[PDB]
C-alpha cells in the first residue's frame, strides 16, 4: 500500500455513509484494500452476463443500470455486490452516467469486509435480494 | 479511540506538512493517538514554568510564543516539544493568537512516534535544541 493511495482513500470513504458503521480498525482495513478509479462518461464498468471479481462504491458522479428501466445510482451507492454474492454472472451492465468516481473492493476484501462488519453484510444481502427480485 | 474522532483527525493531520513523512502504519499509529481541540483567540495553552506532559501541533490559526521578541507559529507548526525532549517546565507561555485548531501528542505517544519515524524524532530534537536559549 503506498501512502498517496492510502491517504486519498480516507478522503474518499468519507463520500460513502455506508462506512460509517465500522470503527477504527475495520476502517484502516478497508481503506487499505479500496481502489480508487476515475470512469469517463459512457463507459461500461460491469457488463451484463461477464464473472465479476469486485464490486464498487460510487463517491462522485453516478452510473446507470441497465435494467428495463434503467436505474441511476448516486453517491454513497454500490453495485456489482450480486455477482459476489451469488457467483452468478453480472445480472446488468453499469455504465458511467457522467464522469465518475468509484472505489472498488475485490471478491477476498469483501468477504473480509463482510465478516469484519456483520450489519454491512446484511445491507448487501438485503438491498441484493431487493435488486434481484 | 473514538470512531468520529479517529475519522476527523485524517484531515487534520493533512494540514500537518511533518507528518508527510510518515507511512501508512505509523500514520495510523499517530492519528489514534491525536488528540483534536479549539482553542479560541488570546487563551493559554501551556504556561511558562508549568510541567509539560504533551506537544502540539498547529492545523488552522497561529499561536503566539511569549519568548522576549514573540514568535509566531502558524498552521503546521508544532511546540511544546522542548518540555518533552528535556524533562523541564514549559520555557515559554504559548497563547492563541487567533482562535486555533490544534492536534495534542501525550508524552507517552510522542515517545511512540519517536520510535516509530527516527526522521522526525531527528527534527524535534534539532528543533528544540535551535529554540533552547
Ligand atoms: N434492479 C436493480 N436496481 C439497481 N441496481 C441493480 C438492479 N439489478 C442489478 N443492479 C446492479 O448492477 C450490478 C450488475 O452486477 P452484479 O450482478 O454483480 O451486481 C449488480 C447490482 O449492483
Ligand atoms: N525561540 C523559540 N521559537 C519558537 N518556539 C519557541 C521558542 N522558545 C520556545 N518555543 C516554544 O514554546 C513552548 C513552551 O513549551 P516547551 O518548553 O515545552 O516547548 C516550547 C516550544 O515549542
Ligand atoms: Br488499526
Ligand atoms: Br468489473
Ligand atoms: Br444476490
Ligand atoms: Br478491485
Ligand atoms: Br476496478
Ligand atoms: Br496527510
Ligand atoms: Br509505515
Ligand atoms: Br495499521
Ligand atoms: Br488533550
Ligand atoms: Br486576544
Ligand atoms: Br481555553
Ligand atoms: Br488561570
Ligand atoms: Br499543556
Ligand atoms: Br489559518
Ligand atoms: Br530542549
Ligand atoms: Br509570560
Amino acid at each position: 500500500v503506498r501512502r498517496g493511495d492510502f491517504v486519498r482513500n480516507w478522503q474518499l470513504v468519507a463520500a460513502v455513509p455506508l462506512f460509517q458503521k465500522l470503527g477504527p480498525a475495520v476502517l484502516v482495513e478497508i481503506v487499505r484494500a479500496l481502489r480508487a478509479r476515475t470512469v469517463p462518461a459512457g463507459a461500461v464498468i460491469c457488463r451484463i452476463g461477464e464473472p465479476g471479481d469486485r464490486m464498487f462504491f460510487v463517491v462522485e458522479g453516478s452510473v446507470s443500470v441497465a435494467t428495463p428501466n434503467p436505474v441511476e445510482l448516486g453517491p454513497g451507492a454500490f453495485f456489482g455486490e450480486m455477482a459476489l454474492i451469488s457467483g452468478e454472472p453480472r445480472s446488468a451492465t453499469v455504465s458511467a452516467a457522467t464522469t465518475v468516481s468509484l472505489l472498488s473492493l475485490h471478491s477476498a476484501d469483501f468477504q473480509m469486509l463482510c465478516s469484519s462488519s456483520p450489519e454491512i453484510a446484511e445491507i448487501f444481502r438485503k438491498t441484493a435480494l431487493e435488486r434481484r427480485g
